[PDB]
């Protein structure tokens, strides 16, 4: 059917051209097996031009003896990462339609009550005509969780893109989380160069305080862990978006300030940044669809052993190809 032929990320391999990715020993460790059963519902629940998609699913040897997991993608050019850190050109028209197929693409996936949690220039693949798709959802999670990443909100996903209600624990874990993430990567677009980029835990939150300045009272009190408030307190304004980025456009720092704030409740959601006079250019409600029905994620707080899940992670399999080939 398919024949391989150079190594991407690292397994992803190039191979009509098509992308592979090998998860082997999918079902050797729960983690693993958990994260491979949660993407594959995910982006089978998903149907939309922003949001990566499943070509195919290499079938089952007997069944004992299925160890690995083939699965074959349409190949992405790029990545926003390789884009933005490269002599590629990067003009501000490139920046708006970027981020409107990034907000489109997180409209959809929002309103089915998903959070990427992720979002980073890596995790944003770009194709040769300039269609961007979000990927790696092994990361997301709904509104309602059971897991160490219950608690312990500071180690979810990647510290330099991470919003500060995971930073310091404020109990309201909502879709904004992804709007702070756009906001990294909106103002990395910017500048060609990371917004955050913190060495650890500490210098992380300075590099935020030197930019959004000191944060409120009332965010300081929901900082559940004690020794991070007395760090905070012991610190003597904002700084203005326009000296942060000096040759910017206006319309471009407007949207980007009301997405990089403190608070969750504060931030600006991606159905509201879409008409935002940025991105009026692009901006179609009857062509920037909701997700129904919402995402369910009572499967991932289920406790199932690894050969639970890999009859599970079958099933999958078995339902993706009975929708088309069968059906
Ligand atoms: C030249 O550059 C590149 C081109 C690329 N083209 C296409 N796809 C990729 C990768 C994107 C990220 N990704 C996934 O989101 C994903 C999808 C399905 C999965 O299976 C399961 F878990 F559902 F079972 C698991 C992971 C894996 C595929 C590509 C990655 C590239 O560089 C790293």
């Amino acid at each position: 059917e398919y024949e391989i032929i150079e190594t991407i990320g690292n397994v992803v391999s190039s191979a009509q051209q098509v992308a592979i990715k090998k998860i082997p020993n999918a079902f050797d460790v729960v983690t693993n097996a958990k994260r491979t059963l949660r993407e594959l519902k995910i982006l089978k629940h998903f149907k939309h031009d922003n949001i990566i998609a499943i070509k195919d699913i290499l079938r089952p040897v007997p069944y004992g003896e299925f160890k690995s997991v083939y699965v074959v993608l349409d190949l992405m050019e790029s990545d926003l990462h390789q884009i933005i850190h490269s002599s590629q050109p990067l003009t501000l028209e490139h920046v708006r339609y970027f981020l409107y197929q990034l907000l489109r693409g997180l409209k959809y996936m929002h309103s089915a009550q998903v959070i990427h949690r992720d979002l980073k220039p890596s995790n944003l693949l770009v194709n040769e005509n300039c269609e961007l798709k979000i990927g790696d959802f092994g990361m997301a999670r709904g509104l309602c969780t059971s897991e160490h990443q219950y608690f312990m909100t500071e180690y979810v996903a990647t510290r330099w893109y991470r919003a500060p209600e995971l930073m310091l624990s404020l109990h309201e874990y909502t879709q904004a989380i992804d709007l702070w993430s756009v906001g990294c990567i909106f103002g990395e677009m910017l500048a060609r160069r990371q917004l955050f980029p913190g060495k650890n835990y500490v210098h992380q939150l300075q590099l935020i305080m030197m930019v959004l300045g000191t944060p409120s009272p009332a965010v300081i009190q929901a900082v559940g862990a004690e020794r991070v408030r007395a760090y905070i307190q012991s610190l003597p304004q904002p700084v203005p978006w326009e000296t942060v980025y000096p040759g910017a456009d206006r319309q471009a720092l407007s949207l980007l300030g009301r997405m990089l704030r403190f608070e969750p409740s504060a931030r600006i959601s991606a159905a509201a940044a879409l008409r935002h006079p940025f991105l009026a250019k692009y901006h179609d409600p009857d062509d920037e669809p909701d997700c129904a029905p919402p995402f369910d994620f009572a499967f991932d707080r289920e406790a199932l052993t690894r050969e639970r899940i890999k009859e599970a992670i079958v099933a999958e399999i078995e339902d993706f190809h009975a929708r088309r080939e069968g059906i």
